[PDB]
């Protein structure tokens, strides 16, 4: 898998790709998405099985509307339940969620780990190819957010093996 | 194990192996039954013991009657279920459900994977080899969904050594 | 061990060895008894340790009350219960259970265990070589079915060295 | 540790070693008393910790007393118990129960050993090596119970390095 | 794979299945030899790869050579070779030997094993339920070598799943 | 890696994909040639690394030199090198050798496997696949060797996640 | 395995039994000789497989005759090349050799052990019980040396799952 | 850690080093004191981490207010109540308790150890050369209790990487 | 370690980073040069120990003296002598080879990978992160060979805990 | 095992134990001799079998005739080739070597370890409990070398399960 | 173990502690010398075992006389031997080699390693942790490489519970 977030200027995108691999060997699947949409101003990715993404992404809507505007710190307290109770331990996935102000990377470790200021986040067995691509163009101007996303996905998922060429594509502004 | 299905035109075909193996070893069965009709619109097919299987067909009903039209719904709220309840996760199987208009398949790992436009899912021990052979076939005109699947039967269970040569069939039609 | 059933014709025999082995190395017992009479009409036999064993049988007694004559329903309830518990799944055991009308088993990883038409059905380190030879007299016309069974004991348990030559016999008609 | 059992006429004799070792390797004390009497009637050998010994010992006298003079159903009550209670699962220790009537051996496993007909039950790392020399002298003349018991003892505890040879002594005669 | 001898009378007959599997999984080969005259008295059988029984069959040859007649000090000499040279030791194998008058079976771990009076020996995934199904058969009325050897492989076969249905036969008289 | 040949008529194809994994994680290389010409009749193609495979490949020119016709018994003495010297032995690979006549696979285990009836031979990672689609085809109108070899790549090799879709090719006829 | 000595007054017994199982588990044959006579005054025993055992017993002899009334020097001269040479310590095997004069026992560890005073060496896995139960016997009166080993061979051999009931004997005098 | 308990005549010290080892490699404190008065009678010495064993020591008193001069029957107390509570098995730590009259070693695996006629008794890491060195002095002219703890002491923790040279000491009368 | 090598236009350049890590924890040196100039043609850069990498580099000449223009084939002699040859692959190093005509990377397990037609090739814990970056800048405006490799080199260094901030740079032209 | 060496004022004693212990379980034999006088001014006891053992001190007396008087260059020089030569590091064995003068502990990880001013070297399980002991009694007036030794030998096999409580002695003076 | 070398102004020192330790627990010698003088010019310290050590400063002496004033080509040379030499990578040390003008340090993996300019080089268990100390002092005007080298010691050895306080001392000039 790999999911990217690239935010530049008043734009962020979050693109993950659509490989399902069974026994780190075989794709079962290579058209599914791994993005969804929790409301209009939040947007998340993940690595894992559906099963486990999913009842992750319904306690962190539950953190969301316990703590309305505040991203963050629903994101923290996702991750203090994710480490603490029994059952959502043995849960593997790595959620990247966005906002048009804030983009948090948090896995099952317990980070929770926000960009630096070139506003790049990445999960998955391709997502650190993607992050240093994506890095080596943030800067050059011309370039915005979606056409460094998708360029840092082409290069990151031609070279992991355990993500594929198709991608889904999210936006957002402010 | 192999179980099969292949949708073709207005008819999708399910299909499962009967070889029982214990200790990865012995047949202790060869003639044991992995397909169940649960109502008369849907059908299901296991990987894994019967225990395990029955134990978590009868959860599927459950979802099932909770969620009357939308399989794809009780799917997932069985896969969700399955991976954070502490006794469903000692459990070992795998499941393909049909119906007339979806198929999917949900493993132990939480993920829940509907075909590619192909309509072929496929699990087990034998399951890649029968997929690979039914998409050989899938766009051969004259090759019906049953034909198909027979076909990729014999194949795939003449490779894997924990599948057999006796097949039960279902189909359903819309 | 060897348990060994054998249902040619209208008589079912139900035999097992004496032998409990220590550490898989030691005799501590030659003389004990693997089976039971439940009732009038049923007989089972284990492998595994006598708690283990008969914890097991006590269970399977309430499914055989709850469900009277339809012991194939029993034995599955036993497994599905047995896998999703947390107390019995500690326990390891393997079960062939009779009556005149039907034989099953049922092992700890939740399979249970019809037998083909040859009517034959072993568990154990040695049940394995007791069903191929069994199978072995099961057409030969003049071996009914507890000579049969004697013959494949022999057989079976002077090749497993975890089983000894002093066995109990049980029977049943219809 | 070498815990042994003798059997022969009127007499039945029970007999400990006296060696705690510490990490299979150091004798922290050579002079712990592994018997106990639980009654007028009735003895009890371990092997295994102090706690863990004394532990299952309470649940052996809830079950004695449960079942007043049945013996090998409070064993077998007790073996259940065991097996299937997650905290005395935790526990190691091995038993041998004597009355003048019976002697049973239980063990963490589940199993529940009475003696063949020459009256000899043993358990501990040089338990085995016991009963060969109590065995070998079970049948011959000049030898009573506790002649044997204590030639078997030296003789198993000279070859166990987690036996000693000092002994503790119960006889129980009806 | 499953490699049967049986000698009933003047005749002996060794039988071979003919399944090559790779990683303990597939079926790469269902017509395979494992059987190989190597001279006008004498047949052997394998188990193994084609390389590593072929180099241990031309050490057998001059083993052969070297002592004329005396099939069992061939044997030998062999598998004192076999466990002494520091090439042959890496190759995994067993093979069966058959003349008229001897049958031996000749291991990695160095045994070398002639039957009992029955004049049954068989190596193998199956061989040991070959054998079993075999010795039932041995001495029943209507059944002479060849007729043992083949119903014993089906037996044998049909439960291991990493034999096949499809034996070669060679047979000896004198 | 997938290497798959097809006989089917007067044609043989054997056709390769081009991806290099490191880690069995990263792809280093996406055009790497699989295949070999060796001499006007001969070609090869080869799972493993660059130099294990042509260490192997050398020696089977050897092989191939000292049995000038028999290509059979040339594979054959390879794989008894391969197995019995140190060197040859610390390497990993396959090899998929092929004339006009003949065509036979080579592993480090020391099978060596001729095609069943159908002429279709696979190693590698997708080898399996390869073979299960290409078996599919084999015996179906408008498709010869060429046709069926490219669609069971395209199957084999989407399902691998160890191959890519860029595939090499050679042709024999006689 | 069960290779017992015992030497009482002045004749000194070798039995062994004749139990060859495989894998730990399955008897391969019931009637193996254990024992050589290596001339008029020596025998020897082993645990082991026949090759490897013989090929410990040529070295041996090649010893003996290098320091011709020396046994306890041979035995030391072959245990020092025993664990000396890169082949022989490829080998498992345990020797007792037999004089009128001497026993000693020879394993792959490197001992090289002479009995106590009560002239009783044991070896294989049930070896130890073995010399418990000669032990036992060998200070009464009235059991000679073949009465004590007789006996003390069915107690070990029926407690030893690796050994059985049929025994070779030996016996030397001066 | 080195905790040493001596009593000889009307004396009994009790004697702890201050070391704490963080990952078995290196000195986190070298000033930690590992004894605890609870009353005006009773000292305690403990090898563990603080927390673990100030957890045990809290239950070890609320055992010791149970049963209020009985310090032996409040030390099996709390050994069983350890063995048997899952949070308790959870932490690893050793104690010894002394009153006056009696000392006490309790650890994890459940065993309450108390001394020989020497009056000596140790744990940690470095106990038992301290043990050692004790017994070596305690039966010496012009060696008090404190005296012999000192000098064993001393020579133990020179010898025990896990304990330095600063000691605690605790001295009781009566 | 980063190694990396890019070529664009008419210019090659390779660089490294200089951080030498032990135990995979820290560093014992950050000033470690490791590239070298074999002669004014060809220069190399590796991954592992001074030892090994110098050992490979003189066999690497060795190569190119008998193979004066043919890099690649070198190359390839190189991979296969430290795959054969048993002291070599004690070895544990990663090459890159350039000359202003071709690069060429020679690992372990014997792969030699050159570069797509981007020109880029990168060894070491940090290869695969420059790569990415790389690959990112390879056809944009304004980035020349050097340009590119600088960038990508901060970027895989950040992110590369193995990798440092402190590269040497060597270039060639043709 | 215990060897221990004890140097005061002109007499050093050297004491060793006699049990041999196999599979870490049994004593096999408790009468063996572990010291040897290789000539009038030197002794040695040792760990380990006796094959290795007498290998070893071979070895060494072959130094010891190359470096006449300097004991301690000949125990470098056979620690030397011990840890360089391939069939010596297959050994395993500890030695204490005494003259009048010298004390070398030697052993298989290389070390070659004299005294400190105290005169006490020991080796063996045991050794280490023994040296705590002597050097408790080292330095108290009246406590001559023999009877330190033979004070701390009781101790420390007391406490060393695989030690007995038979010793040999040596003794030298100058 | 730890050995530290400071170079500042025109003076080096070299120091190493003086533990040994068993099986990573006890301290079998505290006065072990860990430094050498080679000539007047070259001093060498060493962590390993006397043998290991000695034989790889042997090995060094050899190259520095084939190399007379070239020391860092010695070292480089030595590591070269030292991995690819069959019996010398079986030894395991770390040396830092020192002349007035040159310090090396070399260890198993092969790695050569020179100091930053700061001059301290450091190995063993406590080498870091001295390196750490001395590199906050090494620009403190008024400590001179001397009072560097002890104070770190002081510093490394009190936390590495693998050395001690006792120190060698060598000093070189020009
Ligand atoms: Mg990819
Ligand atoms: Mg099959
Ligand atoms: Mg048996
Ligand atoms: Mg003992
Ligand atoms: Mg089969
Ligand atoms: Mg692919
Ligand atoms: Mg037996
Ligand atoms: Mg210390
Ligand atoms: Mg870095
Ligand atoms: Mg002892
Ligand atoms: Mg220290």
């Amino acid at each position: 898998t790999t999911i990217l977030s690239v935010r530049k200027g008043d734009t962020v995108v979050l693109l993950g790709d659509r490989q399902v691999t069974l026994g780190e060997r075989i794709v079962a699947k290579s058209s599914a998405c791994k993005l969804r949409r929790i409301n209009d101003d939040v947007v998340i990715g993940f690595a894992g099985s559906t099963a486990d993404a999913i009842s992750l992404m319904e306690k962190l809507e539950n953190k969301i509307g316990e703590f309305p505007n505040q991203l963050t710190r629903a994101a923290v307290e996702l991750a203090k339940e994710w480490r603490t109770d029994r059952a959502l331990r043995r849960l593997e996935a790595s959620l990247i969620v966005c906002s048009a102000e804030e983009t948090l990377e948090i896995d099952g470790q317990g980070n929770v780990i926000t960009p630096e200021a070139d506003g790049i986040v990445a999960i998955g067995s391709g997502g650190t190819f993607a992050k240093a691509a994506a890095r080596a163009l943030i800067d050059v101007d011309g370039y915005d957010a979606e056409k460094i996303a998708r360029k840092a996905m082409r290069i990151a998922t031609d070279i992991d093996v355990f993500s594929n060429e198709h991608w889904d594509v999210e936006v957002l502004e402010h």
